[PDB]
C-alpha cells in the first residue's frame, strides 16, 4: 500500500531507508546546492508522495533543505488511500574518501553490483561518502548477463584485504557488433553514468568527478591484472598487440558545478589541471597482488589555486579499466584487471 | 698496540668494525666509483696500516674494490712492532633509504649524536643505507655544549614510534657574536658537512645530496614544533615575527658525481628538478604530534630524465630546521622541532 522503496537524486551519493523510524538519511557531496535538491523517491504501485510543509524555497522540480537542521517530513498515501505513513529525510553533507576499500555494495541494486564507500563523520572529521559508477546499467541493456556475476563490474570476496573490485572485458554479442561497440570494458568511475546515452553515445554516458577541497599528490593501491587472449580492433581480431589496463585519476576546474568532463573530453579539455596515470610500461600480469603509486603531474604548466579549491571550483575523477582503449572498443575479452585498497594521498 | 678503530671515506655511510671478527664492512651508495674508494682509517698512536696484496688498479690516495667480492685485506702493525692483526675490509653497495626513523647512533660519535638508518638487504632489494648530517661537528667549535644534550641535533628517546630527532636552535655565545654567526639553528640533512667551512662559510660547509634512482613524489613524516621567545636578526631581539621550522626535500642534476648542492644555491641552482616544502602557513605549535605531507614539485617545468635517473645523474636530499631562516642568523634560540617517521613516497 505506502513506503518509499528507494530514494535517489541528482546530488545523492548515498540514500540510507530505514524502514523501521521510517527516516531517510541522504548523504550529498559537500558543495551541493542545498536550497535546490531534487529527488527521487521509488514508490509502491499507484501510491503518492507529497512535502508536509511546503516552503517558499522550494521549486516544481526542487526542495529546499538550506536550513537546519536540513531535515523534512514527506507523506506517502496509499492508492488504497488508508495508509500514509509519514517519512523524515534528513540531508548529510559529506566529502570524498581518502580510503577506497571496495566492500560495500548497495543492497537496492541486485541486477548488478553498485560499490559505495562510507566512513562515519566525526569530532574531526565529516562523513566520507561516495557512490562508484560504472558501466554496468549500460551492459544489462545488452541483454548478455545472466546475473551480477556476468557484469563487467563485479565485487569478489578474496580482495587483498576484505573483498575487491574485479574489472572484466565482455563480449557484447551480435547486436553489440551491429551498432559498433564489440566488447565491453570493466570500468569504476567517480561521477556519473547518463544511461540514455550507453548505446548512442557511450563516451559521454561516462561523466567524471565530484567536488573536491583537497590537493591530491599521488594514487596508491594494490592490483592484479591478466589480459585476454584475443586482441580485437572493430570486432575483428589482432595478433601483434596485448591488451593493458589502466588506472587514473584527474583534477579539473569546473567554472560551476554542472560542469563534468567525460569519455570524449577527459584528456583533452583545457580545464584538466593534474593528471595521475599509471605508465602502461609499469603494468605486469601476475597472480600476486601488486602495489602502485602514481603521481598526480601538472597538466601545461597548471596548478591548483587555493581560493578556488576553497570554493569548490576543482572536481576529483578516479577512473578504473580492465581495457585501456575498451572505451573506442579495442581490447580483449577476458582482460581482467581486480583493485584493491586505493589511497589518495593528499597534501597535509 | 694494533687495531682500528674508526674507518671513514668519501663515500662511505657506515662502516661497522666487527673488533672480534677483525672485518669492516662498508656500506656506500650505490655510485659510488668502486674503483677509486678513499678510504680513512684511525689507529692506535704509532700503529700502521697497509694494504695486504697491491693491485694495478690502487693509486696513492685510493682503493680498487670495483672486483668482487669487493673484499681486501690490511695488516695493522703496532708501533710496538710485535703485534699485526689482519682486518678484512668488505665493500657492500646500498641505497637511500624510504622511511627515516632517527632510531640509531653512531656509536664512535660520543661528544654529539651522529644518527644513521639502516636496514638490511633482501633478495628483492640491497641495503638501505644513510648517515644522516647535521651542523653538530661546527657547533662542537664554539665551546657552549656541556655534553652531546646541549648541541643543536638530539636524539630524544619518546618520539612518535620509538626515538626521534631534537632539533634546537642554540645561543653561540660573544665569539659567535664576534663573527655574526649569532645562533646555531639546529638541523638534519642528507648529504655532508665540511667543518673546514664551519666558520668561515658555514653555508658551503652544508653540502646536499646523494644519488637517488627511484621519482620522488612526496615526503610524509611526523613533526611537532615550539618557537623560541626572543625572534632575532643579527644578534639583536626583534618583535613583531615569530620563529618558524622548515622541512624539505631536494631532487637535482648531477652532471658528474662530484657536482653537490649547499646552503648558498639550494634553491636557486639552474641544476635543481623537483622541490618539496612546507608551507609556513602549515606549521603549527603544539605538544601533540602532527602528520605532513608534502609534495615535490617541478622546479621551472622540469622533470626527471628516466634514463638519467637510471644512470645516477640525479641526487636527492632531504633538509630539517630548527629555524627557517638560520642559516642567515636570523631565528629564536629555544625553537625546537621534532620530527619522527618520514617517508618517502615514490613511483611505484
Ligand atoms: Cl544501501
Ligand atoms: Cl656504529
Amino acid at each position: 500500500e505506502a513506503a518509499i522503496d528507494v530514494c535517489s537524486g541528482d546530488d545523492v551519493q548515498l540514500a540510507n531507508i530505514d524502514a523501521d523510524s521510517k527516516v531517510i538519511n541522504v548523504y550529498v557531496n559537500k558543495g551541493a546546492d542545498l536550497s535546490k535538491q531534487k529527488l527521487e523517491f521509488t514508490l509502491p504501485q499507484g501510491a503518492t508522495i507529497k512535502v508536509n510543509t511546503p516552503i517558499t524555497g522550494d521549486t516544481e522540480s526542487t526542495y529546499d533543505f538550506s536550513e537546519e537542521p536540513h531535515s523534512r517530513k514527506f507523506t506517502v498515501t496509499s492508492e488504497d488511500g488508508q495508509w500514509q505513513p509519514v517519512y523524515t529525510v534528513n540531508v548529510i553533507l559529506a566529502e570524498l574518501p581518502t580510503l577506497f576499500k571496495f566492500e560495500e555494495l548497495l543492497t537496492t541494486s541486485s541486477e548488478y553490483d553498485t560499490f559505495y564507500e562510507f566512513t562515519p563523520a566525526t569530532s574531526q572529521e565529516i562523513s566520507k561518502v561516495l557512490q562508484w559508477s560504472s558501466g554496468n546499467p549500460g551492459f544489462k541493456l545488452t541483454g548478455m548477463a545472466n546475473s551480477r556475476i556476468d557484469y563487467p563490474t563485479v565485487q569478489v570476496a578474496n580482495g587483498f584485504k576484505g573483498k575487491a573490485v574485479k574489472l572484466e572485458t565482455r563480449n557484447t554479442g551480435d547486436f553489440g557488433a551491429m551498432v559498433k561497440m564489440y566488447i565491453a570494458a570493466g570500468n569504476l568511475f567517480i561521477g556519473t553514468f547518463e544511461v540514455e546515452n550507453a548505446l548512442t553515445n557511450p563516451r559521454k554516458a561516462t561523466n567524471f568527478g565530484f567536488q573536491f577541497y583537497k590537493h591530491p599528490i599521488a594514487l596508491k593501491g594494490y592490483y592484479k591484472f591478466k589480459a585476454g587472449e584475443v586482441y580485437s580492433v572493430e570486432g575483428q581480431p589482432q595478433t601483434g598487440k596485448r591488451d593493458k589496463c589502466d588506472i587514473y585519476a584527474v583534477m579539473y576546474e569546473a567554472e560551476n558545478n554542472s560542469i563534468m568532463l567525460n569519455g570524449d573530453n577527459v584528456f583533452n579539455s583545457d580545464k584538466l589541471v593534474l593528471l595521475a596515470r599509471i605508465e602502461p610500461e609499469d603494468i605486469v600480469e601476475s597472480d600476486e597482488w601488486n602495489e602502485f603509486t602514481i603521481h598526480f603531474e601538472s597538466v601545461k604548466g597548471r596548478e591548483i589555486d587555493d581560493t578556488k579549491l576553497q570554493n569548490g571550483k576543482y572536481k576529483l575523477g578516479i577512473v578504473l579499466s580492465s581495457s585501456v582503449d575498451g572505451a573506442y572498443f579495442r581490447g580483449a575479452v577476458g582482460s581482467t584487471l581486480y583493485v584493491d585498497e586505493l589511497e589518495l594521498i593528499c597534501k597535509e
